């Protein structure tokens, strides 16, 4: 075999936290470059099992949309996680502040966003918790979603499993999350997507959790779009919104819908 092509370089962090440390990985030779994440299993109950599931689950994804998966080597606690590097940072800095960024684009990395999701829910896959931080990007700004830590398989045989887990992002959660005790698990990464859309429309998040404790969320019901943050929103997505985030997660637009929309088929625009 080629020699030295088993060692990887370590330039720089491309993050930090609580999780590990997914450090920016280039080979030796071909200066192939790739992340890594180095997870830690401590103590005596906590990672070893979640860290299991990850690992376990990233080996069933192959899309041009989801975080490429390529190995890992357990070296006790320190364990590697070699996944497709992305130059294109996360969506998250692609976001403008109040302001959001030029529509045609947010049409794109939307479609993208369900690609990666229809792909998902296709092999059963519910990812749980969606955002910007997680939607990473590529040198052609092709979305590529990533993290899949709190995924959790909801069908096996043909058999939906409904969920109970409360794991997620607050503002980015659905609203029946924090109400039924047991639910399906599809909408709600798609009520979790509608977000994504108005945070690339707007710039800002919506509300902090969909309850009926929260302000705005509760205009956002009486339709009280009138200059409020859907205002910078124009009818084409906002109509798109309204069918989207709805409090009946028994009666929001699907993905096979959500294709057939009249914005999300919008040339340019
Ligand atoms: N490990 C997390 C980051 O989340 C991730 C979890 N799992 C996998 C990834 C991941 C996987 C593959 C990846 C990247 C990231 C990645 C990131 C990247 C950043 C800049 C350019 N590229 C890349 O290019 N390929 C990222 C750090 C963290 C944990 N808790 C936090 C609280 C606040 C801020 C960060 C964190």
């Amino acid at each position: 075999a080629v020699p030295f092509v088993e060692d990887w370089d370590l330039v720089q962090t491309l993050g930090e936290g609580a999780y590990g440390e997914v450090q920016l990985a280039v080979n030796r030779v071909t200066e192939e470059a790739v992340a890594v994440k180095i997870v830690d299993m401590k103590r005596a109950v906590d990672c070893p099992e979640n860290i299991k599931k990850e690992i376990c689950i990233n080996k069933m994804l192959n899309h041009e949309n989801v975080v490429k998966f390529y190995g890992h080597r357990r070296e006790g606690n320190i364990q590697y996680l070699f996944l497709e590097y992305c130059s294109g940072g996360e969506l998250f800095d692609r976001i403008e502040p109040d302001i959001g960024m030029p529509e045609p684009d947010a049409q794109r990395f939307f479609h993208q966003l369900m690609a990666g999701v229809v792909y998902l829910h296709g092999i059963g896959i519910t990812h749980r918790d969606i955002k910007p931080e997680n939607l990473l990007l590529d040198e052609r700004d092709n979305l590529k979603i990533s993290d899949f830590g709190l995924a959790t398989v909801f069908r096996y045989n043909n058999r939906e499993r409904l969920l109970n887990k409360m794991c997620g992002t607050l503002p980015y959660v659905a609203p029946e999350l924090l109400k039924r005790r047991e639910f399906h698990a599809e909408p709600v990464d798609v009520w979790s997507c509608g977000i994504v859309l108005t945070a690339m429309l707007a710039g800002e998040l919506p509300w902090d959790q969909p309850s009926d404790s929260c302000q705005e969320y509760s205009d956002w019901k009486e339709k009280k779009t009138y200059l409020n943050p859907w205002k910078k929103i124009d009818s084409a997505p906002l109509a798109l919104l309204h069918k989207i985030l709805v409090e009946n997660p028994s009666a929001r637009i699907t993905i096979p819908d959500i294709k057939k929309d009249r914005w999300y088929n919008k040339p340019l625009k």
